[PDB]
């Protein structure tokens, strides 16, 4: 069925309707307006038009996400563009000569394709997200990050930073109200008008950012399947292979936990000369076994789809045993390449699932602590709930570390880190150093999963809130589980202004951010109804 066409619609921007789904397709729409901007000039266009025809503007980039911040489930969207950015809005262009290297991104370039051009000039940046489809825009809205900490004694190469993207810009470009139309604007760091805007949600329109690039680095990624979880993830001062060991001798760390299995998938990267045991590789995507799945597991996946979440206790272990096989039929237990060739290795035809947990900011030494009251938490629940037959949770749980965002790592002159980044470190706290993101990975539909997940953000709401640790929601996760994810209202309208103006002054806070925004775009043009919610 075809949308209202819209009224006097700029007749060079060719509008097209497609369907909108999220990534788990818990947010479906069957028809949106969808049209390609050709330049920021058209964006502007379209902006000013929006603005006199009471419609709304939402940025898409790659649509690799779960949040309701583009189009909301169910939402009558009649009067709503979104604006691909992707297709056109996507030079790049390394500039070297400076206090530090950087790059000029347009918002739809893609992280793999900026970081192939950093590549190229010896350039790279040092805290990656595991998918490079990603869009820029995308990326930023939500301090995207990787798993990256530097080993013990390790210095941070001057450009680099171990927090989210959103703490490498130097500049960027948005849509914004002068008084009396939309244009665009340019901000530098040291503008306290940026702050708000470096992770934005997607309530500003970006066209262009220029972000630090530092030297490229050469990069080990090592698997191990053989470590018991209990060993993994001990208390502080353990024996044995634990998590602490691993950060502390490398920096880079990942555990992938499949439920109900003994074992751990541990992912440790270590910089670097290679070394004569590991396998020199000259891309990202490197293990094939996760890209890919086999007959016997989507017959597992289409049954639990089916009805019988029972399949939970042997899906589990059969994810293990593709991982443990593939590594080794694959020879991808010992890999060594360029950053971005083993810190890429999430392919966008990656099995749908759907997050839960959030990110625990805290001192390094704390590490260890973290991470074993999540786990003995978590096993002691995914067993009870067992126990009473119920299976709310077929999917692993997923842990890894990185940094803040660092004022030392910025290398122009600078008013601050971004103002509602989940990696901004706590003026209190001056020894939080480390986010840990403990997350929980699920199949769509599962009856009781997003009951669970609601039940978990309660308990490290109140475990993870003290003088060694806070808790912040991942943006890009889910979150306010009402028990479906976006839909508990006090989370939603009271607890998240309360998490982003607890400990930080009240010239720099959620409000701050809140006037900022309002003031660049008062006609809400890029707004949306839980935007409203979340952002008034
Ligand atoms: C399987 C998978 C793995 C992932 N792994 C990681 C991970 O390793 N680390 C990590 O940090 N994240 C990870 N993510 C989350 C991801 O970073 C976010 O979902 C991200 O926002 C998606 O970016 P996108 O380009 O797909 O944008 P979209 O999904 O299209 O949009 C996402 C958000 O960005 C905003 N936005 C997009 N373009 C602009 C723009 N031009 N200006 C202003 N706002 C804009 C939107 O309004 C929206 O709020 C993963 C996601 C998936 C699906
Ligand atoms: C690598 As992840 C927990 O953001 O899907
Ligand atoms: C309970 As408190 C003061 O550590 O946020
Ligand atoms: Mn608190
Ligand atoms: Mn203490």
């Amino acid at each position: 069925a075809p949308l209202p066409t819209p009224p006097n619609f700029p007749n060079d921007i060719a509008l097209f309707q497609q369907a909108y789904q999220n990534w788990s397709k818990e947010i479906m729409l069957d028809a949106t307006w969808v049209c390609s901007p050709k330049t920021p000039q058209d964006v502007v266009r379209l902006a000013n038009w929006a603005h006199e025809h009471d419609y709304k503007i939402r940025p898409r980039g790659a649509m690799a996400g779960w949040t309701p911040l583009t189009v909301e489930k169910g939402a009558n969207v009649e009067k709503v563009i979104l604006a691909d950015t992707m297709t056109h809005l996507n030079g790049i262009t390394v500039n070297t000569g400076g206090p530090v290297a950087t790059v000029t991104a347009g918002a739809g370039a893609s992280i793999e394709a900026i970081v192939t051009e950093l590549q190229k000039h010896d350039l790279g940046w040092a805290n990656l997200p595991a998918p490079g489809v990603l869009s820029i825009g995308g990326a930023l809205a939500v301090n995207a990050h990787g798993a990256a900490l530097p080993a013990v004694g390790q210095t941070t190469l001057p450009g680099h930073t171990y927090g989210s993207l959103s703490n490498l810009v130097t500049e960027l470009t948005a849509v914004v109200w002068n008084g009396t139309t939309y244009a665009l604007e340019t901000y530098q760091r040291n503008d306290p008008r940026i702050t708000p805007l470096l992770t934005n949600l997607g309530r500003c329109f970006l066209t262009s950012v220029t972000m630090q690039a530092g030297p490229n680095f050469r990069q080990r990624c090592q698997s191990y399947t053989d470590i018991p979880w209990r060993e993994l993830f001990a208390p502080k001062g353990a024996d044995g292979r634990t998590f602490e060991k691993f950060v502390a001798e490398s920096g880079g760390a990942e555990a992938i936990w499949y439920p109900f299995t003994e074992k751990p998938w541990m992912k440790v990267w270590t910089v670097s000369g290679k070394p004569p045991q590991a396998r020199e590789v000259s891309g990202p995507y490197n293990y094939i076994f996760s890209d890919n799945l086999p007959e016997p597991i989507t017959d597992m996946i289409g049954a639990i789809n089916a009805g019988n979440p029972g399949i939970a206790p042997l899906f589990g272990p059969a994810m293990y045993e593709i991982t443990k096989l593939g590594l080794a039929a694959t020879n991808a237990n010992d890999i060594w390449g360029w950053s971005k060739d083993v810190q890429f290795y999430i392919k966008a035809t990656t099995l749908r699932l759907t997050e839960g947990g959030g990110a625990v900011v805290t001192s390094r030494a704390n590490i260890a602590t973290v991470i074993n009251d999540f786990t003995e938490w978590f096993h002691e629940r995914i067993e009870f709930y067992r126990a009473k037959g119920e299976f709310p949770l077929n999917g692993p749980v997923e842990i890894r570390c990185c940094g803040l965002d660092q004022a030392a790592d910025v290398k122009v002159p600078s008013v601050g880190p971004p103002t509602i980044s989940a990696t901004r470190p706590r003026p209190d706290h001056p020894d939080w150093d480390v986010a840990i993101w403990l997350n929980v990975l699920g199949v769509p539909g599962t009856p009781g999963m997003f009951e669970f997940y609601r039940e978990m953000e309660q308990w490290m709401r109140s475990h993870y809130n003290n003088d060694d640790a806070t808790f912040r929601p991942e943006w890009s996760k889910g979150w306010a589980f009402g028990p479906d994810p976006y839909t508990d209202n006090d989370i939603v309208t009271n607890k998240m202004r309360a998490t982003y103006i607890e400990g930080v002054p009240t010239t720099e806070n959620w409000d701050t951010a809140r006037a900022r925004y309002n003031q660049i775009d008062p006609h809400r043009v890029f707004t949306n109804g839980f935007m409203d919610k979340l952002l008034p």
